[PDB]
């Protein structure tokens, strides 16, 4: 997260953190025995870590549970990014409590001007590379699909929106992929893509979960 703030120790507490030996991916809890992340951090043999704070010191708040299966939207294109997400079912069920809890999915999608919460532990440096190891979060708005699709011309899909600043300085960044983007209580995008971090007219890309809660719900119950 670039131009964001420390969140406060679990004050986030639906954020996960996908490990294969490092932390790789952010994702979002949506219920004891699923998560939901971008398709293009798909792996084999991760390890979801919930009620994280600092992903390198243990602090005593955290439940390391290895993934039993993972699954990719059928129609995800790893050229296009389109349909960039996945569920990733845990092999126990965690234990939710203050520190860990639930988003709930949207009923409707949002609209232009909406404020979310984005965060996750990805790189803080629009040019440089600099990954903090406490959760930052980043407070952005939906932006109208016309400047996203003028900022980025044949590749925004139905199934994608921006949020940002156009003006740069603020935005999500690699590390923070497949982690959430919350408006008004409801799970509205993941972190999937965008050119660069924090640059000027080039806002972060995001997955538009509202247009796959009936997948999401059909395959969690047959799972
Ligand atoms: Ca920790
Ligand atoms: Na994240």
């Amino acid at each position: 997260i670039v131009g964001g703030y420390t969140c406060g120790a679990n004050t986030v507490p639906y954020q996960v953190s996908l490990n294969s030996g490092y932390h790789f991916c952010g994702g979002s809890l949506i219920n004891s025995q699923w998560v939901v992340s971008a398709a293009h951090c798909y792996k084999s043999g991760i390890q979801v870590r919930l009620g994280e704070d600092n992903i390198n010191v243990v602090e005593g708040n955290e439940q390391f549970i290895s993934a039993s299966k993972s699954i990719v939207h059928p129609s995800y294109n790893s050229n296009t990014l389109n349909n960039d997400i996945m569920l990733i079912k845990l092999k126990s069920a965690a234990s939710l409590n203050s520190r860990v809890a639930s988003i709930s999915l949207p009923t409707s999608c949002a609209s232009a001007g909406t404020q979310c919460l984005i965060s996750g532990w990805g790189n803080t440096k629009s040019s440089g590379t600099s990954y903090p190891d406490v959760l930052k979060c980043l407070k952005a708005p939906i932006l109208s699909d016309s400047s996203c699709k003028s900022a980025y011309p044949g590749q925004i899909t139905s199934n994608m929106f921006c949020a940002g600043y156009l003006e740069g300085g603020k935005d999500s960044c690699q590390g923070d992929s497949g982690g959430p983007v919350v408006c008004s209580g409801k799970l509205q995008g993941i972190v999937s893509w965008g050119s660069g971090c924090a640059q000027k007219n080039k806002p972060g890309v995001y997955t538009k979960v509202c247009n796959y809660v009936s997948w999401i719900k059909q395959t969690i119950a047959s799972n």
